[PDB]
């Protein structure tokens, strides 16, 4: 009854009004590629490290079941796809979010929206949280406090949805298009700390070829960070 | 996304832009009580016996899972949760539909929705096609050409599904206030005969305790119509 007019991303999509968490649904059943996973709250909604995650209703809570075809190297990308989606919706609603690289979208430096990507060899879970109407945690913001009211949830759902699947059918075709697009719409030029076994800091330069962060030092040192198990604090 | 408020019917709804069928989705896959199929499309749909049921893009195609508590002489009632809802959806929407006995909703004796419900294990299937926007066969009818405009399918959508989870939930309580509500909205006092071996014509005066057509022949016999291979035809 939807009448979605996506390729993959899309093809089938469950609905439940509550559920532990997308994500951990998503990983364990048994769905095909493209299968949208989406909740209007999560009771056990995760970030990185079991973090919790925020999922009261009113916000877009959901993952999607890829298969990707693509070397070993390029499947760090995927988490890209998410937030670079994110971030052309927020614009066709005339907000301006930008991405705090990898993993999520800040809007006047608030995060609007995370990504979280797992994947066992094969199968690829893309999950997104983004605050619409909902209630959001100190630090954060939503679209509905970005615009000043109400936004129709199923319009974000539909936007994200067509954005990911176009974003997503060009991936497979050229794995490399979506670091520009990334490149385009990321927060830098700004002094970042990175939080990892020990700490730096630097200026967050640009994105390179594997999409890893360049970061120059003060003493003129240039490292390459790899996202994994690090945490990026603005100063 | 959906925010549904239904308590059982519409706990877990799971779309597809294209399937075979919905019921039979439904009957080979294990899904937790008031889970919807739902589809754009189908391309194998069905309804009585072996009769192909059209259901292009543009109507609800849908079918919940349902495991009711109750007597088993009860259980065939489901059909008629399934005919009411289309009846009281259908009025939400200005439109005047009457029941065809036992699975069929007529609007000026044109097929506007069919009902077909089966069972796989302890489950029982309750399918529902209701033609909305979508090109109808010769003799049938849609919300569409009824009201000359477009209609909101998913509008159509969360009101079926509301009403039908309000019948449900009193269904399961009192199991019997159904077979009244079938009465006021069926089409009776007209003279129908009855397909098959033994065939026979009379006047369809009610339907009983059990939900049989009750026909009163000629001669002044009645018998009792039990709703299965039964095929029906006005006269
Ligand atoms: N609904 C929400 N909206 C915004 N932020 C949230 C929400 N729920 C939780 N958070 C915050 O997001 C964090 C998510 O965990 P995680 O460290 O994996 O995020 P990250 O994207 O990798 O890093 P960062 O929070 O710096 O952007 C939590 O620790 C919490 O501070
Ligand atoms: N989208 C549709 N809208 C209305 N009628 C349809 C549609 N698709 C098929 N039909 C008609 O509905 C019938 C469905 O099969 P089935 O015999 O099981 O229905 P039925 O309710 O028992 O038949 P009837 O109401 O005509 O006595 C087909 O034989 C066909 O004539
Ligand atoms: O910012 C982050 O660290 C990532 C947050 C990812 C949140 C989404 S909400 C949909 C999906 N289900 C989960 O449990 N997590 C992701
Ligand atoms: O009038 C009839 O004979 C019954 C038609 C039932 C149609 C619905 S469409 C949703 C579900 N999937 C099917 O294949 N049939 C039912």
């Amino acid at each position: 009854m939807l009448g979605l007019k996506t390729s993959i991303i899309g093809r089938r999509v469950i609905y439940f009004q509550e559920i532990t968490s997308t994500n951990e649904f998503a990983k364990t059943s048994y769905l095909e590629e493209g299968t949208v996973i989406v909740a209007d709250k999560q009771t056990m909604g995760h970030g990185r490290l079991n973090r919790k995650w925020e999922s009261p209703e009113g916000g877009l809570w959901l993952s999607i079941v890829l298969s990707p075809k693509v070397p070993q190297k390029d499947l760090p990308k995927i988490v890209f796809l998410g937030a670079v989606g994110v971030v052309e919706t927020l614009k066709e609603f005339s907000i301006d979010g930008r991405i705090k690289w990898p993993n999520a979208v800040l809007v006047n430096y608030k995060k609007i929206a995370g990504v979280l990507v797992e994947g066992k060899g094969d199968k690829i879970v893309l999950g997104i949280g983004l605050n619409v109407n909902n209630k959001v945690p100190n630090g954060a913001t939503s679209m509905k406090l970005e615009l000043g009211s109400e936004v129709p949830l199923l319009s974000v759902f539909r936007s994200l949805i067509t954005n990911l699947d176009r974003l997503y059918l060009n991936f497979l075709k050229n794995p490399m298009d979506i670091l520009n697009l990334v490149r385009d719409n990321m927060i830098l030029g700004v002094r970042v700390k990175i939080l990892g076994d020990g700490s730096f800091e630097g200026i967050a330069e640009d994105i390179d070829d594997f999409g890893r962060l360049i970061i120059r030092l003060d003493s003129g040192e240039v490292k390459k960070v790899i996202y994994g198990d690090v945490s990026l604090r603005f100063l």
